[PDB]
């Protein structure tokens, strides 16, 4: 079951299994790290199913990704969609508050129901870390550890698509992606991460949901629909 277990080819929708050929040997190494972690006693977020869930939407349909850092630090909260918690999460994590408030500001929309990014997944967004697993209450505890050849290949794979492409990179290790779209068919926006301890340094009032739409409705490609139920 695991990406230790099987090929991309089973893990991932079809367009992502061959965009991400380059580092197949990468993903079997990650799914070696995280046995690894289980077998001394640590355990990692999410659940080992949803690690790759960002790939089994279709990367042909692709017209935004969203790149956060790493997944949620508390167990129930990360679902293998950035930023993005199962229909029953409530309160929503502070990150996704902040998000919401944003999105409020910026597109005039009512708070969403709950905090199901699945929509978004649905629509042509991708909701990507740079990093894809986290130890639980340990932010960052996965950076360096093999993952960001396989984020870094997934951006590389989008940019030389023929078709448009826009990229909302929150923080400094989602801005790590920013030299792989310097191509003229791709788009950068980049912020300082929504997380409380970063977002009153430019997250509020960066507009990242209309300004992806402008940069689309540019490049002739259909906008986003951002509205969540
Ligand atoms: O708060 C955070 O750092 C994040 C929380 N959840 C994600 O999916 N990505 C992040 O970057």
């Amino acid at each position: 079951a695991s990406m230790t277990a099987r090929p991309l080819s089973e893990l991932v929708e079809r367009g992502w299994a061959a965009a991400l050929e380059p580092v197949a040997d990468q993903v079997a190494h990650m799914g070696q790290f995280l046995r690894a972690e289980i077998a001394a006693g640590r355990r990692y977020l999410p659940a080992g199913s949803n690690v790759l869930r960002a790939f089994t939407f279709p990367f042909d349909n692709v017209r935004v990704l969203i790149v956060g850092q790493d997944p949620y630090p508390t167990p129930g909260h990360a679902v293998g969609l950035s930023f993005s918690v199962a229909p029953d999460v409530r309160p929503w994590p502070r990150s996704l508050a902040n998000i919401f408030d944003e999105y409020t500001a910026d597109l005039g929309y009512p708070l969403p129901s709950n905090g199901d990014l699945t929509p978004w997944a649905q629509r042509g967004v991708l909701l990507l870390n740079r990093v894809l697993t986290v130890r639980p209450s340990n932010p960052a505890s996965h950076r360096g550890k093999g993952w960001e050849a396989v984020t870094e290949c997934a951006i590389r794979a989008l940019a030389a698509r023929a078709a448009p492409l826009v990229a909302i990179l929150w923080g400094r290790d989602a801005s790590t992606l920013k030299p792989m779209l310097a191509a003229g068919n791709c788009v950068a926006i980049e912020s300082p991460h929504p997380s409380p301890l970063s977002a009153s340094r430019g997250f509020f009032g960066s507009r990242p949901f209309s300004r992806a739409n402008e940069l689309l409705v540019g490049m002739g490609a259909e906008p986003i629909d951002w509205r969540l139920p």
